[PDB]
């Protein structure tokens, strides 16, 4: 299945991981494709869907249901080939809120190797906008055969002890400047994902995630976001960049910006993210709007 | 300052850790005694607090402004010294709810090597019951000058990876049995000391804090006890000990039991506790009242 020649993406670093509602849409049926859903509210899909498009539920399909982690590589391949997606299978996959959910999605198929992964540019705000066709019908999918593949936690993905001997390198933290400063714990909307403390890490630059989307829900062009990574938070070539939020879900976007987008060659998502760090024992926190000095590797 | 010779306190492994009221009484006013009034709701030493006492309040005196973690030496220096408290001084806390919050003020003077540190048994439970008098004066000290020594978190306190190398050695978890079983993400009582996550740590033995107290708020007999840790959780001698709440300030309790009543010689609080395990990525957790089998130390 061919890539998107959009002179849009052409500036981007991976622009084969972008493809159009235009494109999408000229490409709908044919063999080798398969779109995700991947919505923050799960409930959409039942509104009204791409048509052919399959859904993944972050509540039930992508988690361990008792402890913190991931789904493993047997139920990831339970899940795949039930939606009739194959080792070679491009998928695309769209959903609300800027494709903020969308792009968590694509982090969690990197992990498992899944190499054609791709974002509709716009999700689902850009499909409704062009007044392009939803379903309400429960598509019907051929089950395929996945295969078993090990989670690879090694390139994309940062554990609390990992950023703790990171200090001195830098640390993207997404959340509302509120969060970021410690005027409340957590976003107004989320109550369940506060933590005990309230702050920053200290180094990080606060770089809420919307700022990397258009109002249209499109990426911004790569010189909005070269002003914003690179001149903003001070990001350059061959920096060991970690990007943080509330929970890992809502950092994936800036990771996808960060890493397929600006072609940064090492972006771990820090999934414990806030909900982990500001209830860990003995770990740094600042207050205020100020990045903060970092203190010595831990 | 001289011991409680109480029959009821010599069975126990360290009867100089217990005073009871008759003798506090008796040892009002004396040189080289500091009383401490420490309390979950710290606004009761307003109501009325034992002559000569001081109030620590674990709000603002005991935790670091902004980090999880308990004061340094210095801040613990100035508070002793501000409450007429020095070196060779022999402290006694007594506070609410079954001293569940004095055995934590005495934790916490025990990381600071505080030697003659000692527990009212029955706490202001049995001081009121006993209608012994209360004033509501703020008392008058002469402020001493207390030695800046480094805090000691080796042989009392233990960390979240320090419990994940811990599996196969016990682990007594002291929550309600609903936050046990994962019934519950935490107390009724207590809203914000939730997780993301509800169980307990595999293997752990669920023995609530309350058990060890009588109803008249002394500590049980050591029969009693050793029927709840020895016979109850499976604890032998030599056994290194980790007990667990949602707080440490709530399992410092259970500590003191382990520790100075029945004289487990390598006694650990996990102060982490639920708040930090629950959020934690990756970390073992079963749901159910049943222990489980412990996993691979990590």
């Amino acid at each position: 299945v061919d890539l998107d020649p959009s002179a849009r993406f052409a500036e981007y670093a991976h622009p084969e991981r972008l493809v159009s509602t235009e494109w999408l849409a000229a490409h709908l049926g044919d063999e080798g494709l398969v779109v995700v859903e991947s919505d923050e509210d799960v409930l959409l899909y039942e509104t009204g869907h791409i048509p052919g498009a399959v859904k993944v539920d972050w509540h039930t399909d992508l988690n361990d249901p008792v402890q913190r982690d991931y789904i493993d590589g047997a139920a990831f391949a339970a899940l795949l080939g039930e939606r009739g997606i194959s080792r070679d299978t491009t998928v695309v996959i769209y959903g609300d809120k800027n494709n903020w959910w969308a792009a968590y999605a694509l982090w969690v198929f990197t992990l498992f190797g899944h190499d054609d992964v791709r974002l509709l540019d716009g999700g689902r705000s850009k499909w409704e906008a062009e007044g392009r066709a939803y379903t309400t019908d429960a598509p019907t999918v051929a089950a395929t055969s996945y295969p078993v593949v090990e989670r690879d936690d090694s390139r994309i993905r940062a554990y609390r002890d990992d950023v703790l001997a990171h200090f001195g390198k830098p640390l993207i933290d997404v959340r509302s400047p509120e969060e970021f400063s410690g005027a409340r714990t957590t976003a107004p909307a989320y109550p369940e994902e506060g933590a005990l403390r309230a702050g920053h890490i200290p180094s990080a630059q606060n770089v809420p995630w919307g700022k990397a989307a258009a109002e249209d829900g499109t990426f911004r062009t790569l010189a909005e976001l070269d002003a914003l990574y690179r001149d903003g938070a001070g990001l350059k070539d061959g920096d060991d960049v970690v990007a943080y939020c509330r929970i890992g879900e809502r950092s994936s976007h800036t990771w996808f910006v960060l890493q397929h987008l600006l072609g940064f060659e090492n972006v771990r998502n820090y999934d414990g993210s806030w909900t982990e760090w500001g209830s860990a024992v003995r770990v740094p926190i600042v207050q205020g709007s100020e990045p903060g000095e970092a203190p010595a590797p831990i």
